[PDB]
């Protein structure tokens, strides 16, 4: 994802909150009720055209 | 579960997401409340007609 979302378009408050799942490592391979929503989130937040 | 995921079907998609999920309950043995979840998932999925 970090492939992902440095490519072409996205604004820079956009890339702040792209920083955002870095940190936010381990909690999808095990678990959790939250995890993939991160992992969404950031899909969509490439997803969406710029 | 391996197997019965491996004939019947599937959309790769939908393959792909079962997969992710079977390995992912290494957690089994008196509990967990998350394994029998993932269980039945995995067993309401492998016998809806694809």
């Amino acid at each position: 994802l970090r492939k992902k979302i440095e490519e072409v378009g996205m604004p820079e408050a956009v890339k702040t909150k792209a920083l955002k799942e870095l940190d936010r490592l381990e909690r999808m391979q095990q678990g959790s009720p939250e995890a993939t929503v991160a992992r969404t989130y950031l899909d969509w937040l490439t997803e969406v055209p710029w």
